[PDB]
């Protein structure tokens, strides 16, 4: 197969995991047969605004990840005119492709997965990012976790062989006319929803403009049916509060008995 070679070292390509814009994500192997993701950029045709946001993913990747391991890991890459080689942690899969085989989750992986995804969103808080566009595409499952990985600044990537609105908070929706940190509150809980409903709240509204309205509606309530994990209803209930300034934060969810007291009540 198609080799790369990245800052003096050869990769072997098993397969092309993704694609978007002029890049594409493969699956690789190196020297010693261990397992890496390399991203790939043309960056031929590139706008300098284009080539500032690939150069902005890679600062803030390398500063991050210092900081948190539910970061996806960025170890080595070439930047020239011409190409970005970036070789990172590879995931196993990602979190939406996972989600859309079904399969049930045992709740005390989903009350670990969201503590990976708390962490992951609280230190890009810390250094100043608000993602604006979380999903559970953003999230590959490694090592047992979830880890981030599109910090939405460069395009998002795509998986190879659409892309929705359900998480589309509604302060971002009423904005569109002539950024908080609570914005991401709303994605990570339309998250958490799937992952304890089979379905994101608005998911069942098929038509996008009836969706969209939905989400901005103060009196288009969203169901919660109960649970048995009460603490999981509450985080969901307050996740999914419209006005952001009565949405949850972080730090809050942080201290929250869903995430503190381990046994599931
Ligand atoms: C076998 O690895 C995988 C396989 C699948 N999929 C999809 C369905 C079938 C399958 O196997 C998904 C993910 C991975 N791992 C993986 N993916 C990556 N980018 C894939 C895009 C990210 C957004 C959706 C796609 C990166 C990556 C970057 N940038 C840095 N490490 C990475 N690690």
């Amino acid at each position: 197969n198609e080799c790369i070679s990245v800052k003096g070292r050869i990769y072997s390509i098993l397969k092309q995991i993704g694609s978007g814009g002029s890049s594409k994500v493969f699956q690789v192997l190196n020297e010693k047969k261990q397992i890496y993701a390399i991203k790939y950029v043309n960056l031929e045709e590139a706008d300098n605004q284009t080539l500032d946001s690939y150069r902005n993913e890679i600062a803030y990747l390398n500063k991050l990840q210092q900081h948190s391991d539910k970061i996806i890991r960025l170890y080595d890459y070439e930047i020239t005119d011409q190409y970005i080689y970036m070789v990172m942690e590879c995931g196993n899969i990602d979190l939406n492709s996972w989600l859309k085989k079904k399969k049930s989750i045992d709740p005390w992986e989903r009350k670990s997965y969201w503590k990976n995804m708390l962490e992951a969103v609280h230190t890009i808080h810390q250094h100043g990012i608000v993602h604006s566009d979380l999903k559970p595409a953003n999230f590959l499952i490694v090592d047992g976790m979830l880890k981030l990985i599109d910090f939405g600044i460069a395009n998002q990537m795509q998986p190879d062989t659409v892309g929705t609105v359900n998480y589309m908070p509604p302060e971002a929706i009423k904005d569109m006319s002539s950024i908080s940190p609570k914005s991401d509150v709303w994605s990570l809980g339309c998250i958490l929803y799937y992952m304890t409903y089979g379905k994101t709240p608005f998911q069942q509204i098929i038509n996008q403009i009836s969706k969209l309205h939905a989400i901005i509606d103060p009196n288009h309530e969203i169901e919660f049916p109960d649970i048995p994990e009460k603490d999981l209803q509450d985080v969901l209930k307050c996740c999914l509060k419209r006005d952001p300034k009565q949405r949850i934060s972080i730090p809050e969810l942080l201290a929250h008995p869903y995430v503190q007291i381990q046994t599931l009540e």
